């Protein structure tokens, strides 16, 4: 593979981090990688959470290509447990790692007791009071300090840093998180994102991150709408979105998935970014009611790859018998356009400028 030039948010990012970006730039027009949250640490069919097993592997004989985790495994109290070992196992497999922020509420996190008080889901506006000048800026900085120390020590067997796609303040166009759209003006949200990237990169010297932005799906699918809370080309490497749909009567929702994917794909080409579907799944009520769509994955891949823009996403990441759902996923795996962990190669040693 020949040298390419890449422009990242972190102009001093490691060679492997630059290569990851270059890899996705090429790969994304030849496949869509499959990603899964908690791939080797949570599952219905796994007997070890040490990073050696996954539901994906037990279903189709390979791991997800993209491994998703979150800061509940990094920032105290680390309720999901550490993931250093599991990240290293995934990287050793040539996998791609992405971590999303799920920060506690900096304004209320000492008040924890009755869920959701003090967590991401505590809707108490905390953006204004967590920026520099705000009373709770030191609390946010504590979270960012722990993310940075984690990233700065996240090393492979040769002592080299492991690249991570770090996805900040997701689903920010809704109001269920403290960084949401009822909790901040667009400018205040942009400041929260930018401040956090700058703190990690410049104050704490993180060199192994690509930065991802991921609002919810828009129903009015326009660039202007995506741009309202967009942190800016100087601050984002990866353009994503999050979408959760109905188990039944979901043709409209699937068209909307494709439309949003097409939008970020077109914007990504214009702006030198990687377009992705950062999170996709079925809304939580439908899954807890035991409902299922045994054509879900086949609809997903068929809709995406038929669309000339949506097909150019680098990956989609899904977040959590006899009903036909296993066969559906096996078909998705067998599809020529999906890529699982063994289907990707030469991710991290591509020469860049
Ligand atoms: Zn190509
Ligand atoms: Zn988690
Ligand atoms: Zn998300
Ligand atoms: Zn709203």
């Amino acid at each position: 593979v020949k040298p390419v030039t890449v422009k990242l948010v972190d102009s001093q990012a490691t060679m492997e981090t630059r290569s990851l970006f270059a890899f996705m730039q090429e790969q994304r027009r030849h496949s869509i990688m499959f990603g899964h949250q908690h791939e080797t640490t949570q599952g219905l069919t796994i007997t070890r959470t040490d990073g050696t097993q996954s539901d994906t592997f037990n279903a189709v004989g390979d791991f997800a290509a993209v491994y998703g985790w979150d800061t509940l495994s990094i920032v105290a109290p680390k309720a999901e447990g550490d993931i250093v070992a599991q990240v290293k196992k995934a990287y050793a497999r040539g996998g791609i790692i992405t971590v999303s922020s799920h920060f506690d509420n900096p304004k209320t996190d000492t008040q924890k007791g009755v869920w959701p008080v003090g967590t991401s889901w505590d809707q108490t506006p905390a953006v204004v009071d967590s920026l520099p000048g705000g009373a709770y800026n030191p609390v946010l900085n504590g979270y960012l300090d722990q993310v940075a120390e984690w990233a700065n020590n996240l090393k492979d067997e040769q002592g080299r840093l492991i690249p991570v796609i770090f996805r900040l303040y997701h689903e920010n166009t809704g109001s269920w998180f403290w960084w949401g759209d009822k909790q901040s003006t667009p400018e205040q949200y942009k400041q929260l994102f930018r401040y956090s990237v700058e703190y990690l990169r410049d104050v704490k010297g993180v060199r192994n991150f690509l930065y991802a932005y991921s609002p919810n799906n828009f129903w009015d699918v326009t660039e202007a709408n995506y741009l309202e809370r967009y942190p800016g080309d100087e601050w984002v490497d990866v353009l994503g979105f999050d979408t959760y749909g109905p188990v039944a009567d979901n043709a409209d929702w699937f068209r909307n998935v494709v439309a949003n994917a097409a939008l970020v794909a077109r914007m990504a080409e214009a702006r030198g970014k990687i377009p992705v579907i950062s999170e996709i799944g079925i809304r939580a009520p439908d899954i807890e009611a035991g409902l299922y769509d045994n054509q879900w994955y086949r609809k997903l891949i068929s809709g995406l790859k038929a669309d000339p823009d949506a097909r150019e996403i680098a990956f989609l990441l899904v977040w959590r018998i006899n009903n036909g759902t296993l066969e559906d996923f096996q078909a998705f795996y067998a599809d020529e356009f999906t890529a699982f962990n063994r289907d990707i190669e030469q991710v991290y040693q591509r020469p860049t400028l």
